[PDB]
């Protein structure tokens, strides 16, 4: 059952790690079951699939929604309106766009900056040099809350190469935090269904789990 799965996962995690329940292939009724078992953070990969599911669940006062997948600049408005956290901020343009929309709507999304530390064919992300160069301008965005980095391993990366990646992310986030005292860069959004134990050992604060929590 969901309650049992959640208990088992939470027993493996230190209090420094929060689990985001990836509700992508699961109905609103499963989200209510998870909520009853104590889950509060829910994640979707796609903006439209999330909106559809959110309307019945607004009775729940402290449900936090996380956008985990690619966000196109023309969907930034809906993302600001519907998500508390956006993990996939992969460029200066998108960060700027979210900030402009956030200011118009009187909202303040919490953001991770999705950084590409390794070559990846099928994934977006900031180039690290560009991210460091844009830090002063990121620091002046007044309507968003930049809180950390998201790192996603390329598909097919080895366990060893993944460990090294997650360590490099931790290391770089601490460097960025030293370069940007204005920013509250406390989070590391890294670790998915098969690699979250490596992520946790390398200092992840947000991990993403789907099937291990929910039914099949």
């Amino acid at each position: 059952q969901i309650a049992e799965r959640l208990a088992s996962l939470r027993s493996q995690l230190p209090p420094s790690v929060q689990l985001i329940a990836v509700s992508k292939n699961h109905p609103a009724a499963a989200i209510r079951e998870a909520y009853a078992a104590g889950q509060r953070h829910f994640g979707e990969n796609r903006v439209q699939e999330a909106i559809a599911k959110q309307a019945e669940l607004t009775d729940l006062p402290d449900l936090t929604w996380h956008l985990l997948g690619k966000l196109q600049s023309n969907k930034a408005r809906k993302a600001v309106e519907h998500f508390d956290w956006i993990h996939s901020v992969d460029s200066w343009a998108l960060a700027e766009r979210l900030d402009r929309i956030a200011g118009e709507l009187g909202r303040s999304p919490k953001l991770c900056l999705q950084v590409k530390l390794l070559p990846d064919p099928n994934k977006a992300g900031w180039d690290p040099a560009d991210l460091r160069a844009e830090l002063p301008q990121l620091s002046q965005l007044q309507q968003v809350q930049i809180r950390g980095l998201m790192v996603i391993a390329p598909l097919g990366l080895t366990a060893a190469e993944t460990q090294a990646l997650f360590a490099q992310a931790r290391t770089f986030a601490a460097e960025l935090q030293q370069q940007a005292p204005q920013l509250r860069l406390t989070e590391l959004s890294m670790g998915m269904s098969s690699d979250w134990p490596l992520a946790v050992a390398e200092g992840a604060t947000w991990i993403r789990v789907g099937t291990q929590l929910f039914g099949p």
